[PDB]
């Protein structure tokens, strides 16, 4: 049973830029999963999730307009929720 020493942070992006979401836990050895408003997509060509356990870092690139929601991370018993909005050019 761990918690979230550092929650996420709402960030803006101009479709194409790169969003950033960090969050520290309490115990290493684990694997959560980020999800927009609440949709578990799948790290692909437009998703760059790099986490080494004891730490979790997200890196979304050219984010579309849909991403207009909140980044709620899920892991063991921790749960964060930042704000993210995709603005057009």
């Amino acid at each position: 049973l761990i918690e979230v020493e550092k929650p996420l942070y709402g960030v803006e992006v101009f479709v194409g830029e790169t969003a950033h979401f960090e969050i520290e836990l309490s115990e290493p050895d684990v694997h959560g999963q980020w999800k927009l408003k609440g949709q578990p997509l799948t790290a692909s060509p437009d998703c760059e999730i790099i986490e080494d356990g004891k730490k979790h870092i997200l890196i979304l690139h050219n984010c579309q307009l849909g991403m207009t929601g909140e980044v709620s991370f899920q892991a063991a018993n921790a749960k964060s929720a930042a704000n993210l909005k995709v603005k057009e050019l």
